């Protein structure tokens, strides 16, 4: 069916105060549901034109459905990497998997913060899994969809985009990007660890 | 372990006259090659920077990764997608997903190939499976790695970099997007298919 | 010499209520001296890998160089383009030159309005002129360098990119885009297009 | 007016051994007239979007200008940047202002060959004059229209698409980006100079 906009498991300010609830609500009830609609509309869009046979705009159709069908799934997974019982570091198998990937802990997080903060334009740090070599690898993903391989499953992925964080911590990226770690859900993330080398 | 070149299932000369034996070892022994051997690169780059502490630059070796990696794995599927006893038409449950999500095997086959001859650069024309949406998708990717959202599994795909064709079609893409067709192997992208929807 | 961050020839208030104070201070003290910077840096590190004869980071160096200097080339022009005493509409030449090249000045407004507003990321509106075909164009700029041709000559810019309007009117961009009209220097955009087609 | 197809200044196997007759032709006859056609498609298409009032394509019309317009600009540099009677080394001002900003000829060279060398997917490597900053600086082109300032000034420009060199070198991209010396054509390079500078 159709693509909806998920509910929160929380509340718009329970993430307080490393992320506003002002910040939550216009993420959530604006950009978020936009980049829905957007998807929705390009699935249809497609459609149209098979039942014309006229694919002259393919590029335009082509790029709308991947740019707003990525915001969807990449607003999707924050939504649920994120809790206000979050923080702290993980545990077990994944806690041992990224020591093993990444050296330490604290290695993978050096290098996701600089993933994070480095991008030249809008787009998010992204820790996911390679299927093909079966590695735990980071990703700098530009915009929503670009800069990264087909087929890797997303584990924990962090809003760089200046919306996620200009009211509250204005043009100081780093310092959002360090308050991220606090409310990470490594439950959430553990879970999607799992499923991905099942 | 490390990422290495996959071997072919037939010899090189085998998808004549559609594709010629010249293109596929150059493309095989020569272009996929290298894909391994900067993802392979790009791994251990990575690996340095942790143990050296020093991610200054982050950026140009997360679009190494990004970049070798997805050649790697777009190539990887290529070879499989292809046989000498294929063409002809899918059959069974993808046979009915595909006329399902796109009206009927011709509208897929007329989508799928605009997508693939309009590409302005290097690109590739890609079926795939939306996990979030559980819907099958076509989506036209920009280089190896831009134009996509994070976790479509891969079912088939059209090589248009020019090395794919040049040699035998020159400047004509649209005749070699039309060759294709006759050495699809549809066992690949139904057993693809099968696992995705699993 | 080196690049240096441009003197407004206003206050940072002096554009109440269509942009903040606020947001002229962070934009001009802050986000702008970071592509001064980084030019700087840019330009300085090409020097030095041509020393010491090793351009193993060519791709990390030229990015850097063309994300920096595109930043700093277009807020050099947005701060010009910017005035307390302007808004209302162009004359002379270049109101002619619009009205032919666009249909009508309120014709020329839709487009842009409509380039601003749709970026899919960080971007801008571009009004410019092409030495080429010796026409005055519209481009819709990705980033800072991005889409657009060589040898075009900017004349008017609109800052898209969510640093210039989200303090004040957070996911609002239309009403951003719109406010905009009212504080155009077209003095300003007349002695560019003066310059260009001379 | 339109945009056309400009004549070359010389018959099409006037450049070998380096660069093949039969290259110049598909290069010349098939895809620069592509991208001229392009372009004027482009044009025409927004003069209607402004008729009719609707902007909903505005994202693909302004994609297709930018690349078509781009594409059709870099040719026209590039068979003006080629000659029968070139190759050697520059002379006079520009001698001089290379020196100046790159250290030495051949260190200009050895950063050309290299931008033009790691380009991941379709590219040029650039000279160009930076109007800002007074300076000669080399960039490196992604596809025909990214990765670079507005209002640069082109003067040497090396063709990195597949379809440039495939036909004659085959994936050996180095070879050709080699033989390029040997018929640049620096009498023009040394007019764009003057030009710019003035
Ligand atoms: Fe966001
Ligand atoms: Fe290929
Ligand atoms: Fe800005
Ligand atoms: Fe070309």
């Amino acid at each position: 069916a159709e693509y909806t906009l998920p509910d929160l498991d929380w509340d718009y300010g329970a993430l307080e105060p490393h992320i506003s609830g002002q910040i939550n609500e216009l993420h959530h009830s604006k950009h978020h549901a936009t980049y829905v609609k957007g998807a929705n509309d390009a699935v249809a869009k497609l459609e149209e034109a098979r039942a014309k046979e006229d694919h002259s705009a393919i590029l335009l159709n082509e790029k709308n459905l991947a740019f707003n069908l990525a915001g969807h799934v990449n607003h999707t997974i924050w939504w649920k990497n994120l809790s206000p019982n979050g923080g702290d570091k993980p545990t077990g198998e994944l806690a041992a998997a990224i020591a093993d990937a990444f050296g330490s802990f604290d290695k993978f997080r050096a290098q996701f913060h600089a993933a994070a903060t480095t991008v030249q334009g809008s787009g998010w740090a992204a820790l996911g899994w390679d299927t093909l070599g079966n590695k735990l690898l980071i990703f700098q993903v530009y915009d929503h969809q670009t800069n990264f391989p087909l087929a890797i499953v997303p584990l924990l992925l962090l809003d760089m985009w200046e919306h996620a964080f200009y009211l509250q911590y204005k043009n100081v990226k780093v310092d959002f990007a360090k308050a991220f770690w606090n409310v990470v859900n490594w439950a959430d993330v553990q879970s999607r660890y799992a499923a991905a080398t099942s």
